[PDB]
C-alpha cells in the first residue's frame, strides 16, 4: 500500500440511504425533483451517494422503497448504513495565495479510530516531538470581536508561552472560531520563522470549504482563500499548521472534534514528559468566549480526571466574561452570594439572548465551576493581575494541580524557564524536601538547564553536597542532553582498542583520558592509589573540591555554557580557563585526526580561544592591581590540578598572548636576573665579573624580600635560609643572565677559533685550536643529550619530538653529527706527506669543517634574539622565507624561460652534459642580482666578449633577456617588495609575540643549564653524574602568604566580572537601548493616562453640572 | 495578495500577454527593439507581442541553450489554439 | 522575489537578464542608456544570492552545496551555479 | 541582607557587617566547631528548622556563648560596650 495513512487510517461515508425530509417543495411531480433535491440523513445530496450498492437503489429514487416505513429508517447507523474504507483525502495544504505561502498539511479519518494511531502516526508519519504543551483552545467559536490590547497584548502571551514551551495549540481548526483568533496572534508576531508552535486544530470535513480542491491520496491541495461574502461553508484558518479533518461520513454535520480532542489531550497526558522526568504531560484549557456548550465543556475539563484547568478571559465575550464575572461574584466556590443568584441570571440572558430554564441550567454550570475556584484563573488585562497571560497559563498547572514544589520545579525544569520558578515555585514559606533540590540538580545539569543550575545553587545547594562517585560518575553515562559523541572515542582509544557492551564509564576511566589529553605528566585525582581504592570499595565518598570536577564534564561533554557557569564559581579560576583551553585544544587535535563525521574542532578550538582569552584578561586585572602578587599567581603550585602551575598550563597550550603577556615577562626578567638586582648593576658589571670573579664582591644583590615572586630551586631557598662571601658567589654562577654571558663569551671564543683553524691551513695534526674546538663540540654534545633525558617530558618517544620541534636542536644534530664526520675523515686519513689536499678523504673531512660552521655563525641568532628589538627581526626571517615561497617559484619558471632558449639558440652544438644544467641556470641567477652581461649579448657585436658564438639566431638573445629582467627586476623583485611592505606590521606583531613566548622556553633552560659553560661543563657533569650513582623551581610560600595570594585571586576575580558588567552597562548602545524599551513603556503609561485623565475631566463637567 | 488573489488564478495566457503590451507605467523603451532584433528586422505597425516573442528574448538574454517554456513545442501548440 | 519558491535560482537569472540587457542597450543606443541603472539592478538580485547562500552555508553546508547543483526543472534545466558563472558572478 | 545583595558593593572591601549574636541559638553549631578551623556552615531552609542560619551576605561574625544553648542575651552584653566603646575612640 506504501502508505501508513490509508494503510492504517480509514475514511468513513454512508453506504445505504435515508431520505432527509421526504416532502419535496414544489414542481408537481415529487419523484424527480424530490431526490433531485431530497438529502439523505447521510449528509449530502441522496442522488450523490454514490458507493454502487447504494447507487443500484438511487436509480428508482433511494433504497427501501420510496415509503416502505419511511419512520424505519430516520437514525442513519454510523456503522452500518455507513461502512468505511481506506482514506483518499490527505495531502498536503498550501494555501494558494498566502504572502510566503506559509503551509499546513491534513489527514482524513474514521471517529472511531482509537488515540494510539493519531499520536503514533502524529510523531511517526508526520514526525514531530511530543510537546511540552498542550494548549487546547476550547473557546468560543463565532468569528468574534475584540479591542485592539486585547487582540494584540494576549498573544503576545498565548504565543510565548507555545514557542517556549513547544506547544501544540488544539484549536476547532477552522477560521470562523477561536481558530480564527489566535491565528491573528500568530501573525503579529510571526515567531520569527522558525520550528515555531505547530498548531493542529482539529476539525471534521463536513462543515469545510472546498473539499473536492484536496482529495485524493498523499496529493498537494489547491486549496483556496476564499472569502466570498456568504459561504456557508468555511475555510481553514491561514497559519495553522498541521491539520485533521476527521470524517464523521457526513457532509454539514458537527461532532468531529470532541471525540479525538478528548482522546488527544488524556493520551498526550499519558506519555513522558521527558525520559528523565516521570510526570504526564500538562494540559491547559484557554477559553475565547466560550458559549452554552463551553461553559460546560469548561466545566467538563474542571471535574476530569486528572482535572485539567481552565484559563478563561475577562474581556473576549460572553463566556469568559461570565466565567470571570461570577469568579468575582463567588467567593471559595462554595458561595454565590445569593443576594444576586439570579442577578447574574439577569446578566445570564442579556449576554446570550438566553430564555429562563437554560438560564439556572447555565446558571447551574457556574455553580460546578466554581465548586473548584482552586483550578481555574483568569486573565484582567484592565489591571496588573499576572500579566501576560504566559505566566497565567503556566502557573495554572502548578497551583491548582497538586503537586509538591519537585513535582512543580521539575517541569518548569522541562520548560526550560526560571522566570516562572524564581516567583512562584521559589516563593516565600516553601516546604522544600530534604533531598528533592538534590534530584532536581541532577536533572537540570544533565538536561543542560545551567539557569536552574544558578536557581538551585542560589537557593542553596552545595556541589560540596551533592556530588558523590554514583551521582558524578553517571553524569558522563547519558545521552539526555547536548552529549559530545566523541567523549566515547577518546575512551575506547585509552582503553587500546577494548569496547564492551553498554561500558559504565568508571572515573578511572576519565582519567586516563585527562591523564592523556593534558598530556605531559598531568596525574588526575581519579587515578592515584587513593581513589583507585575507594572506588573498588564502594561523605568520605565525596571530592572536596567539586567544582573542579564538574568544569572537567561540562567541558569533555561539550557543554560551554555549563562549563563557565561553574568557572566562575568556585575557586582557582585562572587555573581552571588554562585547563579548558587544554582539554578543548586537545579534544579538537583529537577530532582532526580521527574523524567519523562534522569535526566540531572549530567548535572546540572556539571554545578554548575563550578559556585561554578569559585568563589573559583575568591577569591584566591582577596585573594592575599588584604587580608583585600577580606574578605569584603564575608559580604557585595548585595542588588539585596535579601540583602543576598556572603557567606550565598555557605553555601545554601553546597559549601565546599570555606568556606574551607583560606580567609573564617581567617574571622571567627577575627569573633571568636571579639574586643580582641588575636595575641597579649593568651589564657591563657581569661580563666583568665573570672574568674578574673577586669583582661578584662588589655586586648588589637582592633581598630575599625582593625574591618572593620568584620561584626558586630547593637549594638557592637553603641559602636563603640557612650575605657573606660564600653566599655572594653561588648566587651569582647559579644566575640565568650569568649563565649566559658565560657562555657566550665562550661560544665568541669557539668562534674565534674554529675560524681561526678554517682559515688557517691544517697540518696532519690537529693544532691547540682545533682541539679546543673538538673539546667544545664534543662536551656541547653531552649537554644536549642530558637535555634530553633529563627533559620534562614522559615516554622518550615524547622525549625525541619536542627536542626535534626547534630549529636550533636540530642544526646542532646536523652540526655535531657534521663535525664528527669532519674529525673522522681529517684524523683518520693517509696524508699524502708531499701536500695536503692531494688525498681527497682530508679535503672531504675539511670542507665538512668550513661548511659546519654555516650552522655555528648562525647560531649567535639564538643569543642575538635574546633582545627585545632584535628578537623580533629573527622571527621574522622565518615568516619571509615561507611566506613567499609561492612567488620564488614563479621566479625558477622565468629563469628557465629564458634559460634554455638561450643556451639553445647561442652554444647549438652541445651533447648531453651536466654543463647544461649549470648554464640554464647560472647566468640567469645573477641577472637577478644587476650583473647583465652586457659584453656578452649580441654576441656578434664588435665589443663582445664572445666573438666566436656569433652564428644563426644569436640576434635573438637580447630580445629574450630584455623581456627577461622586466620580469625578474622590475615585475617580480618589485613583487617581493611589495609583498613585504604589507606584511610587515601583521608579522611584526606575531613576530613579538612568538618571540616573548619563546622566551619562556629559553630561560627555563638556563634556569637548569650548569653554570659552566660546554667546555668545562664535562666537570659539573661527572659532579651530577658521580653523585647521582653515589648520593625545578619552586614558588616557596608560607602557609600565611598562601592566605593572601588566595585573597588576591578572589578579589581580582571579582572585579573583572563586576567591571565588564559596568562597561557593557555604560556604554552608549546600552543606554539607547534601555532607553528605548522604557521610551516604549513610557508612551504606553502615558497615554493611558491620557485616556484617564480626559474620563476624569468629562466627569467633573457633569458631575455637579 | 494578502487579502486572497492567487496568482495561480490570475495568470492566464491573454492577461499576461498583454502586461507586455502596455504602456501604462514605467515601461522599459528597450524591450521593443530587442524584439525587433530577434525578428531579424520585422516590424509590423502595431505588432502585438507574442509570448513566442518574450521566450526568444529570453533565449537570446540568457544565452548558452536556456530554452523558456514559452518556446517548447507543447506551449507553441496550446498559444495557436486558444 | 521573496514570494514564491526557487529564490535563490529566481535571483541568478534576473541578475543575467539585466546584465544582458545592459549590454545590448551600451551596444544599440539610441538615447541615454540606463545601462548603468540595469547593471545595478542585476548587481543588487546579484548579491541576494550570495546573501542568501551565505545564510544557508552557516546552517547545514552540505545542502547548501546540494542547492548549487539540483537541476531546476523550472529554469531550462540548469542549475543555480551554471546561472551565476553565466553572468560572470565573481562573489 | 536583602540590600546588600540587590547593590552588590561592586565587590570590594565594602561594608564590613558585625552582626553580634549568640551561640545559643544557632543553627549547625556542631559544623563550625574547632580552634581557627574552617567550617562547612551550611545553606540550611529547612521549613521548620526552630534553630536559625546566620544570614548570607554578613562578613564577620561574633558568636558570644553564655554557656546555655537556647537562651538569648548575648547581643546586649557587648553591643552595648563595642557602640560606647567606639564611640570613646578618636575618629582620626
Ligand atoms: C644530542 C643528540 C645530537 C648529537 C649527536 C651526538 C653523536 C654524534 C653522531 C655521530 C655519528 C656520525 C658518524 C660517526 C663519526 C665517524 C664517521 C666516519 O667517517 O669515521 C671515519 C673515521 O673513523 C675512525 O674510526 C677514525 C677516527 C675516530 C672516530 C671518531 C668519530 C666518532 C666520534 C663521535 C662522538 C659522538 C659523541 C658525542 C658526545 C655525546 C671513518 O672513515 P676513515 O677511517 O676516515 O676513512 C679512511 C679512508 N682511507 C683509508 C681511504 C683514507
Ligand atoms: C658539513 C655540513 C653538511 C650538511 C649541509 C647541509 C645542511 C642542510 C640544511 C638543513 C636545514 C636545517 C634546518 C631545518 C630545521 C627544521 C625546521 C623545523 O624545526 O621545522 C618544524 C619541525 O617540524 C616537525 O614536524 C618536527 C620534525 C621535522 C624534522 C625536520 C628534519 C629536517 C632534516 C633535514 C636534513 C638535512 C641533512 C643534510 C645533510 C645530510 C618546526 O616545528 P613544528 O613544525 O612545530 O614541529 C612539529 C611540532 N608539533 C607537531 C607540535 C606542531
Ligand atoms: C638558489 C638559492 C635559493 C635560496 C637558498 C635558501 C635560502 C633560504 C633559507 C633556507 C634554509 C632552509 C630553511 C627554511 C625555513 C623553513 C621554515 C620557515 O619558513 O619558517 C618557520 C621557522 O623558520 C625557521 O626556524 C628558519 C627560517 C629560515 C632562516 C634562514 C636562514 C637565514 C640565515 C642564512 C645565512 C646563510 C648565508 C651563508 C650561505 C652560505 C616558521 O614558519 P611559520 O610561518 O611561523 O610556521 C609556523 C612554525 N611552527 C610550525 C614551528 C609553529
Ligand atoms: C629547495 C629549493 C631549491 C633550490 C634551487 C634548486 C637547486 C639549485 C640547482 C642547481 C643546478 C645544479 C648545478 C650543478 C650541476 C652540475 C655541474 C657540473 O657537474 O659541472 C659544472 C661545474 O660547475 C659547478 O659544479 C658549479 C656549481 C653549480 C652552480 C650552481 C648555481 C647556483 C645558482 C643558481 C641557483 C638557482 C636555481 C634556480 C632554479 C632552477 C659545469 O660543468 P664542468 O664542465 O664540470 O665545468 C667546467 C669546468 N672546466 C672549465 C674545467 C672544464
Ligand atoms: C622602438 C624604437 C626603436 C627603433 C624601432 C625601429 C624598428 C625597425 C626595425 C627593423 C628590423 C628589420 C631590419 C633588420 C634586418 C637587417 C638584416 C640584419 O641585420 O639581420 C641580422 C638579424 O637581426 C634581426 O633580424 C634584427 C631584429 C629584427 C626584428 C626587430 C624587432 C621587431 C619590431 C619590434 C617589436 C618587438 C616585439 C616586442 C615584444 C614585447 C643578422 O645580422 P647579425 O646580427 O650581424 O647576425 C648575423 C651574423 N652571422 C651571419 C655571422 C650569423
Ligand atoms: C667568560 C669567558 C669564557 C670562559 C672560558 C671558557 C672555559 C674554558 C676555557 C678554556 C679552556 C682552556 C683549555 C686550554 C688547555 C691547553 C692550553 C695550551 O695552550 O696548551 C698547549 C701548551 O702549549 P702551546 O703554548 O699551545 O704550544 C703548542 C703546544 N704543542 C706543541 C703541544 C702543540
Ligand atoms: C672553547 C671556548 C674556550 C674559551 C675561549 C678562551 C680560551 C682560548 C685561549 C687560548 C687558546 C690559544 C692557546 C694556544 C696557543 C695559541 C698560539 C696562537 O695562536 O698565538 C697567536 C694568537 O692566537 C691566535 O691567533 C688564536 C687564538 C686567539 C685568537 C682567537 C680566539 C680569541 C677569543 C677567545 C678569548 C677572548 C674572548 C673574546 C670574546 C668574548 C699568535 O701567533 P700567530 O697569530 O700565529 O702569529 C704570531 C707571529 N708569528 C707567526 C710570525 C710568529
Ligand atoms: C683524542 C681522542 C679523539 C676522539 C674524540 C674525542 C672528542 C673529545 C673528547 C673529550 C673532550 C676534549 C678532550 C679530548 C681532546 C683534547 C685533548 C687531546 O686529545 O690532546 C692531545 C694532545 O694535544 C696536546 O697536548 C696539545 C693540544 C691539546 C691539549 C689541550 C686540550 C684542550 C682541551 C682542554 C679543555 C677542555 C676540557 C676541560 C675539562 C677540564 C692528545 O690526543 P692525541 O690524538 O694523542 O694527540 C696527538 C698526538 N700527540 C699527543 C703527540 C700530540
Ligand atoms: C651518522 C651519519 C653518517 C653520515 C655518513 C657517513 C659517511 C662516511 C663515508 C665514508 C667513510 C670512509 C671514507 C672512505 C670512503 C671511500 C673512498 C676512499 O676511500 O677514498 C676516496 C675518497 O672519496 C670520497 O668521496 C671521500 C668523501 C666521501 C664522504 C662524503 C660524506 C658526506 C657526508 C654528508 C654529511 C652528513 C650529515 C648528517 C646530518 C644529519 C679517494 O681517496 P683515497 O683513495 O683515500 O686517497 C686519495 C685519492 N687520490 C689518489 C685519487 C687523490
Ligand atoms: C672579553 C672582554 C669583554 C668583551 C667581550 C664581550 C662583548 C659583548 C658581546 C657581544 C656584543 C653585543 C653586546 C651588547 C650587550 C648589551 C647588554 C644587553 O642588554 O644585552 C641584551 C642582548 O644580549 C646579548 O647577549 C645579545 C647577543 C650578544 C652575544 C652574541 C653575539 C651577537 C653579536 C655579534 C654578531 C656578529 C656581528 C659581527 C660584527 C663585527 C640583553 O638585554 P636587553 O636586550 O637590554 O634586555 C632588555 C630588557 N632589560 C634590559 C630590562 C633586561
Ligand atoms: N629570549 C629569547 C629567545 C632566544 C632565542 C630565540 C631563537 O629562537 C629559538 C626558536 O625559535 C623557533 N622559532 C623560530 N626561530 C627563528 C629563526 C631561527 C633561525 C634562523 Cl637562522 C632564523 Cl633567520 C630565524 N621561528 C619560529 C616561528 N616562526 N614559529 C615558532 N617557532 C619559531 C625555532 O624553533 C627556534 O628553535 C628566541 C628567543
Ligand atoms: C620542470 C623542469 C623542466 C626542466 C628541467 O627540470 C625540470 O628538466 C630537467 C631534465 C634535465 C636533463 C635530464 C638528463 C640529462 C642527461 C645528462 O647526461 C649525462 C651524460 C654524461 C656527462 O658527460 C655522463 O657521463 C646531462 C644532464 C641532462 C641533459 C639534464 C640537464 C638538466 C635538465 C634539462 C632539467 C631541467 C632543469
Ligand atoms: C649541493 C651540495 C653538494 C653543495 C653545497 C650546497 C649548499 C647549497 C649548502 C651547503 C651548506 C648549506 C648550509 C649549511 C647550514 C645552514 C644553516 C641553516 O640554519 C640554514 C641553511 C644553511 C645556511 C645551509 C644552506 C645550504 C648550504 C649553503
Amino acid at each position: 500500500q506504501k502508505s501508513w495513512i490509508e494503510s492504517t487510517l480509514t475514511k468513513r461515508e454512508c453506504v445505504y440511504i435515508i431520505p432527509s425530509s421526504k416532502d419535496p417543495h414544489r414542481c408537481l411531480p415529487g419523484c424527480q425533483i424530490c431526490q433531485q433535491l431530497v438529502r439523505c440523513f447521510c449528509g449530502r445530496l441522496v442522488k450523490q451517494h454514490a458507493c454502487f450498492t447504494a447507487s443500484l437503489a438511487m436509480k428508482y429514487s433511494d433504497v427501501k422503497l420510496g415509503e416502505h416505513f419511511n419512520q424505519a429508517i430516520e437514525e442513519w447507523s454510523v456503522e452500518k448504513h455507513t461502512e468505511q474504507s481506506p482514506t483518499d483525502a490527505y495531502g498536503v495544504i498550501n494555501f494558494q495565495g498566502g504572502s510566503h505561502s506559509y503551509r499546513a498539511k491534513y489527514v482524513r479519518l474514521s471517529y472511531d479510530t482509537k488515540p494510539e494511531i493519531i499520536l503514533q502516526l502524529l510523531l511517526k508519519e508526520w514526525q514531530m516531538e511530543l510537546p511540552k504543551l498542550v494548549i487546547s483552545v476550547h473557546g468560543g467559536m463565532q468569528k468574534f470581536e475584540l479591542h485592539p490590547r486585547i487582540k494584540q497584548l494576549l498573544g503576545k502571551g498565548l504565543i510565548k508561552a507555545a514557542v517556549t514551551t513547544g506547544a501544540w495549540i488544539l484549536t476547532g481548526g477552522v477560521n470562523t472560531g477561536v481558530a480564527k483568533h489566535v491565528g491573528d496572534a500568530l501573525k503579529e508576531h510571526a515567531s520569527r520563522s522558525s520550528r515555531k508552535i505547530c498548531t493542529i486544530g482539529i476539525a471534521p470535513w463536513g462543515v469545510i470549504e472546498n473539499r473536492n480542491d484536496l482529495v485524493g491520496r498523499d496529493v498537494v491541495a489547491p486549496y483556496q482563500t476564499l472569502l466570498n461574502p456568504l459561504s456557508k461553508l468555511n475555510v481553514l484558518n491561514n497559519l495553522h499548521s498541521h491539520f485533521i479533518l476527521v470524517d464523521d461520513g457526513t457532509v454539514g454535520k458537527y461532532g468531529a472534534e470532541v471525540r479525538l480532542r478528548r482522546e488527544l489531550e488524556k493520551t498526550i497526558n499519558q506519555q513522558r514528559i521527558h525520559a528523565r522526568i516521570g510526570q504526564g504531560v500538562p494540559v491547559v484549557a484557554l477559553i475565547f468566549e466560550g458559549g452554552p456548550n463551553v461553559i460546560l465543556t469548561v466545566l467538563e475539563y474542571l471535574q476530569e480526571s486528572p482535572p485539567v484547568p481552565v484559563v478563561v478571559c475577562e474581556g473576549t465575550g460572553r463566556a469568559a466574561d461570565l466565567l470571570a464575572y461570577i469568579h468575582k461574584q463567588t467567593e471559595e466556590g462554595g458561595n454565590l452570594p445569593d443576594a444576586a443568584e439570579p442577578d447574574i441570571i439577569s446578566t445570564i440572558k442579556k449576554t446570550f439572548n438566553f430564555g429562563q430554564s437554560e438560564a439556572v441550567h447555565l446558571f447551574q454550570t457556574m455553580m460546578e465551576c466554581m465548586k473548584k475556584k482552586e483550578l481555574i484563573t483568569v486573565f484582567h488585562i484592565g489591571s496588573e493581575d499576572h500579566q501576560d497571560i504566559d505566566v497565567a497559563i503556566l502557573t495554572a498547572l502548578l497551583k491548582g494541580t497538586n503537586a509538591s514544589a519537585f513535582d512543580q520545579l521539575i517541569l518548569t525544569l522541562a520548560w526550560d524557564r526560571v522566570d516562572i520558578a524564581k516567583n512562584h515555585v521559589f516563593v516565600y514559606g516553601q516546604q522544600w524536601l530534604v533531598g528533592s533540590l538534590e534530584q532536581a540538580m541532577l536533572d537540570a545539569l544533565v538536561m543542560d538547564r545551567v539557569s536552574f543550575v544558578k536557581l538551585l545553587i542560589e537557593n542553596g545547594v552545595s556541589m560540596h553536597k551533592f556530588l558523590t562517585i554514583p551521582r558524578l560518575e553517571e553524569l558522563y553515562n547519558t545521552k539526555q542532553g547536548p552529549t559530545n559523541p566523541m567523549l566515547f572515542h577518546l575512551i575506547r582509544d585509552v582503553k587500546q582498542g577494548n569496547l564492551p557492551p553498554g561500558y559504565k564509564i568508571t572515573l578511572i576511566d576519565i582519567g586516563l583520558v585527562i591523564e592523556y589529553l593534558m598530556g605531559g605528566t598531568y596525574r588526575c585525582t581519579y587515578t592515584r592509589k587513593r581513589f583507585r581504592l575507594i572506588y573498588n570499595s564502594l561523605e568520605t565518598k565525596r571530592f572536596p573540591y567539586p567544582l573542579n570536577e564538574l568544569l572537567i564534564w561540562a567541558c569533555l561533554m561539550k557543554r560551554q555554557v555549563m562549563a563557565r557557569f561553574l568557572w566562575q564559581h568556585g575557586e582557582e579560576s585562572m587555573a581552571k580557563a588554562l585547563v579548558a583551553c587544554k582539554i578543548y585544544r586537545s579534544m579538537a587535535y583529537e577530532a582532526k585526526q580521527s574523524d567519523l563525521v562534522d569535526d566540531t574542532s572549530e567548535e572546540l578550538k572556539q571554545y578554548s580561544n575563550d578559556f585561554g582569552q578569559l585568563a589573559v584578561e583575568l591577569l591584566e586585572q591582577s596585573f594592575r592591581q599588584d604587580e608583585t602578587m600577580a606574578m605569584k599567581l603564575l608559580t604557585y603550585e595548585l595542588k588539585n590540578w596535579s601540583n602543576s602551575t598556572c603557567l606550565k598550563l598555557a605553555v601545554s597550550s601553546r597559549l601565546r598572548p599570555f606568556v606574551a603577556h607583560t606580567c609573564t615577562q617581567m617574571l622571567l626578567s627577575d627569573m633571568w636576573m636571579g639574586r643580582l638586582n641588575m636595575r641597579k648593576n649593568s651589564w657591563y658589571k657581569v661580563i666583568l665579573s665573570i672574568l674578574v670573579p673577586p669583582a661578584i664582591l662588589m655586586l648588589e644583590y637582592k633581598t630575599k624580600a625582593e625574591m618572593s615572586h620568584i620561584p626558586q630551586s630547593q637549594d638557592a631557598h637553603q641559602m636563603t635560609m640557612e650575605l657573606p662571601i660564600t653566599r655572594k658567589f653561588y648566587a651569582f654562577y647559579h644566575a640565568p643572565i650569568v649563565k649566559f654571558w658565560f657562555n657566550t663569551l665562550a661560544y665568541l671564543g669557539f668562534l674565534m677559533l674554529y675560524t681561526f683553524v678554517v682559515l688557517v691551513k691544517m697540518e696532519q695534526l690537529p693544532s691547540v685550536q682545533e682541539w679546543i674546538v673538538i673539546a667544545y663540540i664534543f662536551t656541547y654534545a653531552i649537554e644536549k643529550v642530558r637535555e634530553v633525558f633529563m627533559s620534562e617530558a614522559g615516554k622518550i618517544s615524547q622525549k625525541i619530538k619536542v627536542w626535534f620541534s626547534d630549529y636550533f636542536n636540530v642544526s646542532d644534530t646536523i652540526a655535531i653529527i657534521s663535525f664528527f664526520v669532519g674529525f673522522g675523515l681529517r684524523f683518520g686519513a693517509k696524508w699524502n706527506y708531499i701536500n695536503a689536499y692531494d688525498n681527497h678523504v682530508f679535503v672531504a673531512g675539511r670542507l665538512i669543517y668550513c661548511l659546519n660552521i654555516i650552522f655555528w655563525y648562525v647560531r649567535l641568532l639564538d643569543f642575538l634574539a635574546v633582545n627585545q628589538q632584535a628578537g623580533p627581526y629573527v622571527m621574522m626571517i622565518g615568516k619571509m622565507v615561507a611566506n613567499m615561497f609561492y612567488i620564488v617559484v614563479i621566479m625558477a619558471l622565468v629563469l628557465l624561460s629564458f634559460g634554455v632558449p638561450r643556451k639553445a639558440i647561442l652554444y647549438p652544438h652541445e651533447e648531453p652534459s651536466w654543463s647544461l644544467a649549470k648554464d640554464i641556470v647560472f647566468h640567469p641567477y645573477w641577472m637577478i642580482f644587476g650583473e647583465v652581461y652586457a659584453y656578452e649579448i649580441d654576441v656578434c657585436a664588435n665589443d663582445s666578449t664572445l666573438p666566436t658564438i656569433c652564428g644563426p639566431g644569436t640576434w635573438l638573445t637580447p630580445f629574450l633577456q630584455a623581456v627577461y629582467l622586466f620580469v625578474q627586476y622590475i615585475i617580480m623583485v618589485n613583487l617581493l617588495i611589495a609583498f613585504f611592505n604589507q606584511v610587515y606590521l601583521q608579522v611584526k606583531a606575531i613576530s613579538n609575540i612568538v618571540w616573548k613566548y619563546q622566551r619562556y622556553h629559553f630561560i627555563m633552560a638556563y634556569h637548569e643549564k650548569p653554570v659552566l659553560p660546554p667546555p668545562l661543563i664535562i666537570l659539573s657533569h661527572i659532579v651530577s653524574l658521580f653523585c647521582c650513582v653515589c648520593k625545578g623551581p619552586k614558588l616557596f610560600l608560607t602557609e600565611e602568604d598562601q592566605k593572601k595570594l588566595h585573597d588576591f585571586e578572589e578579589q581580582c576575580v571579582e572585579m573583572y566580572f563586576d567591571e565588564k558588567d559596568d562597561k557593557f552597562n555604560s556604554g552608549s548602545e546600552e543606554r539607547i537601548r534601555v532607553t528605548f524599551e522604557r521610551v516604549e513603556q513610557m508612551s504606553i503609561q502615558i497615554k493611558e493616562v491620557g485616556d484617564r485623565v480626559n474620563y476624569i475631566k468629562r466627569s467633573l463637567q457633569s458631575l455637579d453640572s
